Parts: C-alpha cells; sequence; structure tokens
C-alpha cells in the first residue's frame, strides 16, 4: 500500500508546514505538522484546557466509534525550543493520504504551551523520527510510519518541501518525476533516535568547497539550518553589514542585501540552498533588519538540517533495516 498527502506552508515565511491527517471512524480532519526530529503523535483535543486552546481543530475520542482509551498510559514531551505538551493515551484509527494505520497511539494532549496556544494552523504533531523517542510511559508506543511499514509496497517516505508553495509527502514510493539527475543515499545513525547523518562539505555562493564532516539531523520540524558557529561566520562575513544580535538571538542582516546561497555535501553530490530560501524577513514589522536562515547550533548542542536545507532537495528517508537517506536536487 502508499499514501500521498499534500503538505502547506503556515504562514508567507514558511515557518512550518502542515499536512491533513484523518483520525477517527467517522474521521476527524485535523492539520498536522510532520516532524522528522520526535517520535509522538500528540494532537489538540476536548481534553485540553480549554484556556490553552485558540482556534485550533481538536480531536474528540467520545465522538470515535474506533477510540480505546489506553488504561494508565501517560506521555510528557520537552522541545529544544522549550516548548512542552502532556497528556493521556488513545488508541484510533489514523489515515494519511489514504494509507491507514489501525491501532495507532494518538496522544491527547490535557496541557499544551503558550507557543502551541499561539500557532492556532497547527493542531498537533505526528513524529516521524525513531520510536525509542517515543514519550509514552509506562509502555512506549510505535510511530505511525513503523506501523505502516509491513503493508507499505518500499519501507519510505520521501519529503518534497515547496518554497512559499505546496509540496508533498509521500509513503511507500519513490516518485521518479519529482526530481532532476540521481538520489544520492548516504549512511544513518540511529543511535540517538534521530535520522543522524553526515555531511561531506560546504560552500559559500561560487567559493570553493571545503571538504569537512559536518555531523546532522535531518529535521522537518525544525524551520532554520542550524550549522557550526565557523561555518555560520563564513556564510555570514560574505552578507554586508551582518552581525550576530544578542536581543535578538542571532544573526540579522540589511534587507536590502542580497545573499548568497549555500551548498552542502552530501557525498560526492552537492546541494545548492538559493540565497532567498535564507531571508527570514524583518525582525520586527517595520524594520529593515532581517533575520537569518543559517544560524549557529552552539547552543543546541546538535548540527540541524531544518526545513531551509530539505526544501531545497527531494528527501527519501529510507527505513530498510540499516536505514539510509537519500537526497536529490530538484
Ligand atoms: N521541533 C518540534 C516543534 C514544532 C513546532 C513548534 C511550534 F513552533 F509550533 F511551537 C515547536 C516545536
Amino acid at each position: 500500500s502508499t499514501g500521498s498527502a499534500t503538505t502547506t506552508p503556515i504562514d508567507s515565511l514558511d515557518d512550518a508546514y502542515i499536512t491533513p491527517v484523518q483520525i477517527g471512524t467517522p474521521a476527524q480532519t485535523l492539520n498536522l505538522d510532520f516532524d522528522t526530529g520526535s517520535s509522538d503523535l500528540w494532537v489538540f483535543s476536548s481534553e485540553t484546557t480549554a484556556s490553552e486552546v485558540d482556534g485550533q481543530t481538536i480531536y474528540t475520542p467520545s465522538k470515535s466509534t474506533t477510540a480505546k482509551l489506553l488504561s494508565g498510559a501517560t506521555w510528557s514531551i520537552s522541545y529544544g525550543d522549550g516548548s512542552s505538551s502532556s497528556g493521556d493515551v488513545y488508541t484510533d484509527t489514523v489515515s494519511v493520504g489514504g494509507l491507514t494505520v489501525t491501532g495507532q497511539a494518538v496522544e491527547s494532549a490535557k496541557k499544551v504551551s503558550s507557543s502551541f496556544t499561539e500557532d492556532s494552523t497547527i493542531d498537533g504533531l505526528l513524529g516521524l523520527a525513531f520510536s525509542t523517542l517515543n514519550t509514552v510511559s509506562p509502555t512506549q508506543q510505535k510511530t505511525f510510519f513503523d506501523n505502516a511499514k509491513a503493508s507499505l509496497d518500499s519501507p519510505v517516505f520521501t519529503a518534497d518541501l515547496g518554497y512559499h508553495a505546496p509540496g508533498t509527502y509521500n509513503f511507500g514510493f519513490i516518485d521518479t518525476t519529482a526530481y532532476t539527475g540521481s538520489i544520492t543515499y548516504t549512511a544513518v545513525s540511529t543511535k540517538q533516535g534521530f535520522w543522524e547523518w553526515t555531511s561531506t562539505g560546504y560552500a559559500v555562493g561560487s567559493g570553493t568547497f571545503k571538504s569537512t564532516s559536518i555531523d546532522g539531523i535531518a529535521d522537518t520540524g525544525t524551520t532554520l539550518l542550524y550549522l557550526p558557529a565557523t561555518v555560520v561566520s563564513a556564510y555570514w562575513a560574505q552578507v554586508s553589514g551582518a552581525k550576530s544580535s544578542s536581543s535578538v538571538g542571532g544573526y540579522v542582516f540589511p534587507c536590502s542585501a542580497t545573499l548568497p546561497s549555500f551548498t552542502f555535501g552530501v557525498g560526492s553530490a552537492r546541494i545548492v540552498i538559493p540565497g532567498d530560501y535564507i531571508d527570514f524577513g524583518p525582525i520586527s514589522t517595520g524594520s529593515s533588519s532581517c533575520f537569518g536562515g543559517i544560524q549557529s547550533s552552539a547552543g543546541i548542542g546538535i548540527n540541524i538540517f531544518g526545513d531551509v536545507a530539505l526544501k531545497a532537495a527531494f528527501v527519501v528517508f529510507n527505513g530498510a533495516t540499516t536505514p539510509t537517506l537519500g537526497f536529490a536536487s530538484k
């Protein structure tokens, strides 16, 4: 079996992407943020604290004939940006673009942090990292991808994110019309539970390629590209007037500047991120200072290939016995 769903940016900056998901019987459609950096399927629900809901579509397990309360199970998650949520667990039927999984753990939020309340367009998250990161206690639960795996024609999912435009998440197959040239595959380490891989280097604009190992994670749930301080400094040194600002919390640049492109290596292949993708607009309404899409990972502890990098390529997440990541130009 296969699945295919359109993913759409939530705003004009591509801060996040939402994909419609059918949960329960009869179907209750919620717009979820597909996150390859986490492993919990959690949703806003009829149980969420009323004051912490501001425009989101909620899941109502009492209206679903296939919803079962997972007796005694709880969940609690803390994200890298300081956001969090927790609650109880149900099992229900979940479908993504025609691909159906019965008995999927649907984590019902009882409490959510302000950053989720403020994002009215995001009804929850669908975790696509390895199931070892799932927070359900006392019995850990599997991700949607892990449950669909045996039914899929091929144990893969692909991410084709659009730049200021809709894109696609495919499950079970590789659309050969979605990319140009060849797909280059690279090894994945599952030791930390992420789609962790090693980039072979970088180039800034039309500069010389610098061969250097950059260990990082392919994360659809993170907006920006977080790279080592040395790399980020070399990129922003090519933008006249750019500087790191402690009040803003990162590199800012004059909104009138032209940004050079950024190239990252995948084995012997190169993925070029156009400079326009690195512009995240004014730091505040009316400001002539713009926020950069390439920031330092020194305060995070891990390098993150977020939406800025992934949207410049067709990305294959191969969940075979030995996982690999494929990258192709598009
Ligand atoms: N990396 C997971 C993640 C995704 C979205 C959000 C936000 F912005 F919606 F709160 C926080 C954390």
